[PDB]
């Protein structure tokens, strides 16, 4: 039963014949160093031994990236920041953001930016941090978190994390496999999600990356929200099933007496994101920005949106991250009638994070804040000081704060008696508990050579390729006089436009003319082609946005922000009276804080999204004409190319529905011979299905509209379009198949 032990600074101590690590270096087996004691008794013994700064340092989590020594020429070295974070801020949680991949020959360690690190180099970096954490007085280990890594970027061998379709494609593939085996498409064949999660957990754990910022349980019920690209589905029951499988596969199925799925077999502890559900954004605008503070619920579906989180809580998820949106007129769950959650950001609401999440939904783990939101994105708290903002989060129930690297911030709060020592301790118990249950006090190191053998292994990449082929959804397969168009015929001339690699397409045995020409040069005609292959999407370009510019945010010609958030002080929040200019909600204009010349929080729309006055343009014709949207390749070119072939049924459209884009009848895109929704796949996965080596089997995990009107006109918290006039062009569950 002796758990494997690894110490590279502290000494191994024996007692009762068994072995242990002396992380305190007292020479005695302190109870917290005893792996046989129950974990609540271990933490009780360790928190009793820590100073307030040490316990306050657990409430911080910040970026700690691998570094490169420009003279040593070695990658995977501790950066400067590590010593400060570990020994002075007493931090034990970090975000790992380096890309893991094999650098090309000629890559020199330019001391600038986050270097690309190989799997073995990441593992050595993570081990180094763990060793510094072992050198700490109480040698508490560290935990790294990361955003998702196993997904194809649809706008871009061993060594990198294995590549799967985007989250929505995982849902599409799961639905399609249930449909193939039972003819139905509702809650999905979670065997595909467990197969995905099994690759990720293996590769993540092998580099010492035992935590995640994710996955996202948010529902794609509002199509104008730019974050729909990171959601699995619009259907809460499918998402809840996905969240349950993710937790059971990435964390164990072994739940402790405290209800948390945490064992030494936990490969990745999850921090579910955007509780209680950031999907229903008003006008699709996102809370990262002052104009988009509001989350509205016209169909009364607030309970449906936290349903996925419930199933993950019930499965034993380790951590929860609250969003920064303001619930507007949401009936408090388990409360007297007429009561509405305070018009304050969830990240600051004691009633959501302690009441809804902990008391009503039963959550026993710890709560982890989001980044870049506590100091300058405290909605409902624009009048407050920055320390008051921080105390509202912590007393509201948030235990660790993301993007904070100065422990003096917490102790200044405790000194100013804004936060209690009892709180700093309750936080410490919740934050220390997973480090014990996951076995990190016994062995927090990983073997770097095994990382080379694991990250991107041949079988792992085969599973991702499998899911890519199964994630494609055939939306339209016109039947010619000759027969179906998509099972492509062997041989023929083929015109390509968009992100097709010409040689991989030639390699299937086709003569290919390449429509993708530089801007200046001339583009060959598509006349004569037997098939036209177009891979198309749309992106934002909002980087010019300035809130205080009279041309932009203060431009009356751009209309007014129709969103109204009435504060509990009874006066509207600045700029959110329903009658202000789009840039009026930003602090640099309202200036309702304790800083004289506050900087704008929305300028450049750094995080994504369109110009707010354009966030309802999701049809391709409109996007082509909009200022902050771009169709790629331009819809003008697509339409020329579709004219040059005298039959539009020779056009195959591969569309990446980053949001639920509208194939309007004006665009002509619905006259193509075939239309497919892709969520990220290699060119050979795509050509495999189009050529009939594999048949398409995936189903849409969110409905698609056919009218600009249905987009404006659907309920932000409701899935589908059935409540709209024009309705859904394609519903959830829709999937054609080669017959
Ligand atoms: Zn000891
Ligand atoms: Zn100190
Ligand atoms: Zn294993
Ligand atoms: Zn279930
Ligand atoms: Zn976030
Ligand atoms: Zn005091
Ligand atoms: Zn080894
Ligand atoms: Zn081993
Ligand atoms: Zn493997
Ligand atoms: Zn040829
Ligand atoms: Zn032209
Ligand atoms: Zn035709
Ligand atoms: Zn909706």
């Amino acid at each position: 039963e002796q758990p494997e032990l690894e110490a590279r600074v502290k000494e191994i101590i024996e007692v009762d014949g068994y072995q242990f690590r002396d992380l305190n270096d007292n020479g005695e087996l302190d109870p917290y160093e005893d792996w046989r004691l129950p974990t609540p008794e271990r933490v009780a013994d360790l928190v009793g031994q820590m100073s307030l700064v040490e316990k306050s340092g657990l409430m911080l989590i910040n970026t700690l990236n691998a570094a490169c020594d420009p003279q040593t020429g070695e990658f995977g070295v501790l950066p400067a920041q590590a010593d400060n974070y570990i020994n002075t801020q007493h931090m034990h949680r970090f975000v790992f953001r380096n890309v893991v991949d094999v650098r090309a020959e000629g890559v020199e360690c330019t001391g600038t930016g986050t270097p690309v690190v190989s799997p073995a180099e990441a593992a050595t970096f993570t081990n180094a941090v763990q060793e510094m954490s072992e050198a700490t007085r109480l040698g508490i280990p560290s935990l790294f978190k990361s955003n998702a890594r196993n997904h194809i970027d649809p706008d871009a061998a061993a060594g990198a994390f294995s590549a799967f379709p985007k989250e929505a494609g995982i849902a599409a593939a799961a639905l399609g496999e249930q449909a193939r085996r039972t003819g139905e498409a509702t809650t999905g064949d979670m065997s595909v999600v467990a197969d995905f999660a099994d690759v990720m957990g293996e590769e993540w754990a092998s580099i010492g990356l035992r935590g995640m910022y994710g996955y996202m349980a948010d529902l794609s019920t509002e199509p104008r929200w730019y974050r729909t690209h990171e959601t699995f589905t619009e259907d809460a029951y499918l998402a809840a099933e996905i969240m349950e499988t993710l937790v059971q596969t990435l964390q164990g199925e072994e739940l402790t007496d405290n209800g948390l799925a945490l064992s030494p077999q936990t490969r990745v502890a999850l921090t579910l994101k955007h509780f209680p559900g950031g999907g229903p954004q008003e006008l699709g605008l996102d809370p990262h920005y002052a104009f988009g503070k509001a989350q509205v619920y016209p169909a009364g579906r607030f309970e449906e949106h936290f349903l996925p989180f419930q199933a993950a809580i019930d499965a034993g998820v380790s951590s929860i991250m609250p969003y920064y949106g303001v619930p507007v007129d949401v009936p408090v769950v388990g409360g007297e009638p007429g009561e509405t959650y305070p018009h304050t950001g969830f990240a600051f609401s004691d009633s959501i994070v302690n009441g809804l999440l902990r008391d009503q939904l039963g959550f026993t783990g710890y709560v982890n804040s989001d980044t870049g939101i506590i100091n300058d994105r405290a909605w409902g708290l624009e009048g407050n000081t920055v320390p008051e903002r921080v105390a509202a989060a912590i007393n509201g129930g948030t235990d660790t704060l993301s993007g904070f690297s100065d422990v003096s911030v917490i102790t200044d709060l405790y000194e100013a008696d804004l936060i209690s020592e009892e709180r700093i301790d309750l936080a410490a118990e919740r934050l220390l508990e997973p480090l014990f249950d996951m076995g990190l006090f016994e062995n927090p190191y990983v073997d770097p050579d095994v990382a080379t053998a694991t990250v991107g292994a041949d079988d792992h990449r085969a599973v991702g390729l499998d899911l890519q082929r199964k994630s494609l959804v055939l939306l339209q397969n016109e039947e010619t006089d000759e027969g179906p168009v998509l099972p492509l015929k062997e041989g023929g001339d083929v015109y390509i436009l968009g992100d097709f690699t010409e040689e991989t397409v030639e390699s299937y045995g086709y003569e290919v003319t390449n429509g993708n020409v530089a801007e200046g040069e001339e583009r060959p005609s598509a006349a004569g082609s037997d098939y036209v292959l177009i891979s198309m999407t749309a992106k934002t370009n909002a980087g010019d946005y300035v809130s205080d510019d009279p041309s932009l945010g203060l431009n009356p010609d751009h209309g007014t922000n129709p969103s109204v958030i009435i504060g509990d002080d009874g006066e509207p929040l600045p700029g959110l009276d329903g009658q202000s200019l789009w840039g009026a909600a930003d602090v640099c204009v309202h200036k309702e804080g304790h800083e004289e010349n506050p900087s704008c929080t929305d300028n450049r729309l750094r995080f994504g999204g369109a110009y707010p006055w354009e966030s309802s343009i999701l049809d391709f014709t409109g996007m082509e004409a909009a200022e902050s949207w771009e169709v790629v390749p331009s819809l003008e070119t697509i339409q020329e190319v579709m004219a040059e072939v005298e039959d539009p049924s020779k056009v195959i459209l591969h569309v990446y529905f980053r949001q639920p884009y509208v194939l309007d009848e004006e665009s002509g895109l619905r006259d193509a011979g075939a239309i497919l929704a892709g969520f990220g796949m290699t060119d050979t996965a795509l050509m495999d299905v189009l050529t009939g080596a594999y048949a398409p089997q995936g189903k849409l995990p969110f409905a698609l509209a056919g009218t600009r009107e249905a987009i404006i006109e659907q309920d932000s918290d409701r899935p589908g379009y059935d409540e709209t006039e024009d309705g859904a062009l394609y519903p959830f569950g829709y999937g054609l198949t080669y017959e």
